[PDB]
């Protein structure tokens, strides 16, 4: 199972590793995917999640969309996890480069509750442009079930960890 993490809270543990790596090695019940509300998986987690499926995560999403319409900002969809998991959850947390409200990164990490355990990014993160620790500490403040965060920038996994409150 989940090997290498610094736990942080009862349900929260961390790991600086790419989620993709990760993915491949542990076979999650559910990875989650930094998704858009299009799951127009171009860059980041979702790009790199996408490219290790060899674009099967990209077809089923363009279906899913097809049928469903876009997700709302702060929900998200389970999916096939293809060949890194077994289900995907695509979790759209708030684009602040978008302009979107900061404050439905508490609804988008409600997400996670429905599932016993995850392996997850840090929503809103990255490429995203919310501030990391505060996405960690509305995950740690969020989510109640096991939450195995990867965090792939070794700088930021340090400041996340020694800022922790
Ligand atoms: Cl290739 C790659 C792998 C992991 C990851 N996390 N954020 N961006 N990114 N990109």
């Amino acid at each position: 199972s989940f090997s290498g993490y610094l736990k942080l809270t009862d349900n929260v543990y961390i790991k600086n590793a790419d989620i993709v790596e990760e993915a491949k090695k542990v076979k999650p019940t559910v990875v989650v995917n930094a998704a858009n509300v299009y799951l127009k998986h171009g860059g980041g987690v979702a790009g790199a999640l996408n490219k290790a499926t060899n674009n099967a995560m990209q077809v089923e999403s363009d279906d899913y969309i097809a049928t469903n319409g876009p997700l709302k900002v702060g929900g998200s969809c389970v999916l096939s996890g293809h060949n890194l998991a077994k289900h995907c959850l695509h979790v759209v947390g708030p684009n602040v480069n978008k302009g979107e409200d900061i404050q439905l990164l508490k609804s988008a990490y409600e997400n996670f509750n429905q599932h016993e355990v995850l392996l997850a990014p840090l929503l809103s993160a990255g490429i995203f442009g919310a501030d990391p620790i505060h996405s960690l500490r509305v995950c740690v403040d969020t989510v109640r079930t096991n939450v195995y965060l990867a965090v792939f920038d070794k700088n930021l996994y340090d400041k996340l960890v020694s800022s922790f409150l």
